[PDB]
């Protein structure tokens, strides 16, 4: 009960918001202050945590730095995108309840997460779906990377559909995002003592497993594991998630021979070539290396040609 329904809160820019019903975490629907109350079709949410919470601070800094509405709209215009799946930041402030200090932030409201939809579809997405999701995710990753950040936890539960457009997917949850290149100086290949967050074990990068700070190649690697999970319903190491050593060992061995990962994950000889080629390309990245995002997108587009489709932006969920 951090907020009352109908409570009006004011952000640092003196913009007024009204809180709606609660919705993982402490999150409520929200809208611009008005006489009417906040509908079930509200266009915003408000995320609230104690002011001493580290993740919300990390997240807020990400949103302020790289997710300003104009900043995003400029990129979309320049890169000629249909949309960009980075949630827009609308504001933030402080809020007292019962004598303790809380930090809040206002973001875009979305529809369903992809994990619910994945489960509802018997833990499979079509090749078409996976390729269309992945092309959009590569747009997102390129954007955040160019703004000095990596996400480090890409997965279906952090991917939400636009409330008004089911063909547009957004990456959320920047609470453990990492500023890999502050002021254009890439972090060295070593642990960051301020970070102890390892990601989601089934999907996380070999770099994260090794205890080094996440970088761009790691985000791409994570997406790779997601693509296989979505296509097949499985990953090779999924029965041993309690043992990080095992998971790391398996990922390293599979990275060494991608063909054997394809043989393991796909029924013999049925392996989509673009997935192998994607994984081969990511494997060649150095820790500090800037990915060629267009080449990666090109690889996935060949997959769309192979199934007699095109990048029409249809997710087919
Ligand atoms: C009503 C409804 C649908 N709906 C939900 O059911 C669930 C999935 N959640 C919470 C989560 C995740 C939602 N979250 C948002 N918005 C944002 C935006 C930015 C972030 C961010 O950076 N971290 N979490 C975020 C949630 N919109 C709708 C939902």
């Amino acid at each position: 009960e951090q907020f009352a329904v109908g409570e009006i809160i004011t952000d640092m820019a003196a913009a007024a918001w009204k809180v709606g019903l609660p919705i993982f975490g402490c999150i409520y629907l929200a809208d611009m202050n008005s006489s009417e109350s906040v509908g079930s079709d509200a266009p915003c949410v408000v995320k609230v945590e104690p002011s001493d919470n580290g993740p919300l601070f990390t997240e807020l800094k990400f949103y302020q730095r790289a997710a300003k509405p104009e900043q995003i709209q400029k990129w979309i215009r320049t890169r000629k995108l249909k949309y960009l799946g980075v949630p827009k930041y609308w504001g933030s402030g402080l809020h007292d309840k019962n004598g303790k200090s809380y930090r809040f932030m206002i973001m875009d409201r979305f529809g369903s997460d992809l994990q619910k939809i994945y489960e509802a579809n018997a833990k499979r997405f079509s090749r078409k779906t996976v390729l269309q999701l992945s092309l959009r995710i590569l747009d997102i990753l390129e954007y955040i990377h160019e703004h000095e950040y990596v996400h480090g936890d890409i997965k279906a539960s952090n991917l939400l559909l636009n409330y008004k457009n089911p063909d547009q997917v957004y990456l959320v949850d920047y609470g453990l995002a990492y500023r890999y290149c502050p002021e254009g100086v890439h972090k060295a290949y070593a642990a960051d003592p301020k970070r102890c967050h390892d990601g989601t074990i089934e999907f996380t990068s070999i770099d994260a497993h090794n205890g080094v700070a996440p970088s761009r190649r790691g985000d791409l690697e994570i997406l790779g594991y997601c693509m296989i999970q979505w296509l097949t319903g499985h990953l090779p190491w999924e029965d041993n998630l309690k043992d990080p050593k095992y998971v790391r060992d398996s990922k390293i061995r599979y990275r060494e021979n991608i063909a054997s990962l394809m043989d393991k994950c796909f029924p013999a000889a049925n392996a989509p070539g673009e997935i192998a080629k994607y994984m081969e390309t990511v494997k060649l990245l150095d820790y500090t290396e800037k990915p060629l995002y267009e080449n990666l997108r090109d690889i996935l587009l060949q997959g769309l040609k192979a199934i007699g489709s095109k990048d029409d932006g249809k997710l087919d969920l």
